[PDB]
């Protein structure tokens, strides 16, 4: 019955039990919500667009300079068309803030980053505890079980790409669950270009202005005992939509044990969650033994 | 006046009188002509579309498989959005044709590209001999210029694109005349996205269905001592025009001797053609002697 | 009491029962034996090198000359010692011969490694009827198990590098068992500079001239239900050893399945072979499902 | 008459003026000094052999497990023999240091560079100065000249590498002269690998415990109207050598206007080193009419 838009706004007000069970609603049957007036100002949005686009162009220019050189010394002209356009690099934010460490950026787009990754933090927090009072947890049950010992590994993904030449080419290409923990979609244009599989079918999710698209990964619904299950989707880049995406990560901590909460118990495992990303990376079957023992397993 | 666009049947009828000259007039003031009814089958263009356009998905289909695995050793979700959609492989056809050699094609395609490789190339041929007879030469001048000792280079760039993230990226972007002899671009769609350069402003290419736009390079000029020049241009990936070109370039061999022609005579250099893609290339300052003579030049 | 160097001709003589003894203890201790007098000429072997050489040397010379025009283009001068001396090429035999399709060889090269290819071939072949026999199993039971529909996976990694630079440097370098069936390497001088662990230390493999060094992979272990274990291993270039590898790896055909022979009966599982490499590769955890149920299992 | 071997601490004593002349002669006849007691102590440089292989360490153990993983993608095992054990860095001095800004550098590592840096710049700039005496010319000439407006170009090649596998193949392998300033070579081991061209025929630069191999580049030459020439060479790894080397390039300010002194004075040619460089790089004959007027030299 339509995909949930979110006004955050709406939480400290009178139609609060309304947009607390619309999320209820949200987790629990689409894995997915997008969300509006959200405590970060259009003022800020537009100042981390700007810029990206910015340092993407600077990106570009130099790229264009370096494969003309490079074609030239096998006697071939370079052309516009022999462009990768396609541009992205991660940024830190916790435990440790590598955001002054990664090369080529301004100290203008540092700061606003230090910034828009400080904002994102509270917003992912808050979020957390509102899942939280849904689900019957204590507040900052799910900021705790995050934590381990040094903290929550939280990062943005900064990729600009062109459009995919023709949708057909994105026909037989394959979808995924998230295996992190809650993950936040900045985007520039009202378009996102991003689906996501319901009941065998794919929607599309709505075009919003100045939004956030938030979704849940594998490790909620291991706290949850699978009532709020990660859900699969596919992103891809429309002839008109976006060509910019600023995808947040607020995964747990690499030594932080993830389990179902006691309270809400068929059974999800329990594990420390970098054996999950070490199984996902495919480190775990490099000697023989354990491949043997999955082989008696399948 | 309008770019020229040439109907190439009408060489051998009534109109031909005004047709010759309408090539003389794009050959001296346009460098650039387009061509429809060129002796190339509607058949036969749309086979090599529709092939290469098969071969472009395969390759695509495989490259995301391998993105998805290489991204999952890291930890990282690989989106669609961080494909690179650029895609290009040369062919060569005189003086060895290297279709049996290149990886990666089906039999069926193969054979159409050395089916389409003789027919440009009778095409090609043809035309430097209606060059030849505008000029005031004797047919099979340019061929025989461009022959040295073991023939002509002739080759074609097969490659797959997006668009242009926005067109103002493409702002500052550097042009270029083309290095070699007469060059044949075949495209999907009408819209080339190909603009180039006359009295200072930017002319796009007018979009035409099944046609081969022709534009004469840097050896040319040598050969006609100036009088038909190569003209500056550059090839821009439009939102919805052509997303696939088959760039065939018809340079003079390695070992040919390339000058203006006697009868055509401020003065354009005496060379062999592997030098002057030797100077292209910026092989021939290697050395430090060469370095303080042109520095002495300067 | 001595790594097993095995003297191949005397299985059709009267030193018969301690030659196959001597392979039993090395099946069954060592996993890794020494073959000299193997029915494949020096003359044939040095020609395999003398060729491998040659093909190397082209190779590292075109190298240097794209390093050094690479490099130019960034001001900077390149040096010998900027060379990646290593390169490395697969060629395959079974099902379908890819030495054909292989860029960059001799004719006479690609002759000599399909003689090459065929040899070991029956080699290996003959190697398994002896370990069938040693077992207790009829004849081509081991090429039986490993042929699935298509044939077994036949192919050679043909490779060329450097020395290390201080052996301190492979210290704390990871060692594995090959995932295959069985394996042949065959190297330039004596020195192979090839270590198996056995009972917590390293042993060299003597040098040896004109040998051929076998050893056992994972599926031989499956199908004898442990009883011919593959062992740990790891090869390092010596300061003035061997600096050219050719190891063959005949393994079995991707929809062969491979299990205990049910004569030789904790229990080693069932499996089709194209699933362990996939688990290997780390393929079957790219799914949520797998993870969960693989963290339940742990 | 044998390579100069220079003690530079007799250059404040009573051995000054046959030392003097050595550097004279060197500058003169050979292009190449080595130099002995340099105001650099021992404790300096073995502090920055230790902690360059201790990096040097720590990267190819990291390349090593990604080869691992990169590998197991295509169900391949990685051997220690594939890896590619050549590493090179660049750092930047003057006119801005680049230290702070390189990736994967210990504090401490950072350091002993920016004091290393520092120490070999007074060396430099006393070497330039020695130099200037014994053309004739005034103290700091020739650092003026390099200085333009920022000031001088500045700055360490650091690489790591392998022995070459064979000697042999190294025989056809191309020689230059350093289009440069003036180079100061530092390495590990006594013998450096290093040879030089003259008069026809490979001389080995001799192995020094604790050296710095100076020699001139073309700059100098232009400067000093060829009586101080930039001379042939190459550096090859030798198998018991040097497997580190720290070559530091003194060079010319982007803006600097290079020409012979007036008073040494078939005749070297007036430039910036900018353009210098931009011809080295081979940027200068990417248009059309360049490409023209050189084949008219020609
Ligand atoms: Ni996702
Ligand atoms: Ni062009
Ligand atoms: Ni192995
Ligand atoms: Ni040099």
């Amino acid at each position: 019955e339509n995909f949930p838009i979110i006004s955050l706004d709406k939480v400290n007000g009178v139609e609060r039990a309304a947009t607390m069970e619309m999320i209820k609603d949200a987790c629990e049957n689409w894995g997915f919500f997008e969300l509006v007036n959200h405590g970060i100002p259009r003022e800020v949005m537009d100042t981390v667009e700007k810029m990206t686009k910015g340092h993407y162009k600077k990106c570009m220019e130099q790229r264009f300079k370096e494969l003309v050189a490079s074609k030239a010394l096998e006697g071939v002209q370079a052309e516009v068309t022999d462009m990768d356009w396609e541009s992205t690099f991660f940024l830190k934010h916790l435990p440790i803030s590598n955001i002054s460490e990664v090369p080529d950026l301004d100290e203008e787009y540092r700061e606003v980053m230090r910034d828009f990754a400080k904002r994102l933090e509270k917003l992912a927090e808050e979020l957390l505890d509102l899942l939280c009072e849904n689900l019957g947890l204590e507040k900052g049950y799910l900021k705790n079980a995050f934590y381990g010992s040094k903290g929550p590994n939280f990062g943005t993904k900064v990729s600009n790409y062109p459009p995919c030449p023709k949708p057909d080419l994105i026909k037989g290409l394959r979808a995924h669950t998230d295996a992190g923990g809650i993950i936040l979609l900045f985007q520039d244009d009202k378009v996102s270009g991003l689906q996501l599989l319901k009941d065998g079918q794919w929607i599309d999710v709505p075009p919003m202005r100045h939004s956030i698209v938030v979704n849940l990964g594998d490790q909620l619904e291991v706290i949850t005992n699978g009532k709020y299950k990660s859900v699969m989707h596919r992103v891809i880049a429309q002839k008109d939509g976006a060509r910019m995406s600023l995808a947040s990560f607020y995964n747990p901590g690499s030594d932080a044990v993830i389990y179902p909460a006691p309270a809400l118990v068929q059974v999800y495992p329990k594990f420390v969650f970098d054996d999950y990303m070490k199984l996902y990376a495919g480190l775990k079957f490099q000697a023989k033994e354990p491949r043997f023992e999955a082989m008696k397993a399948m």
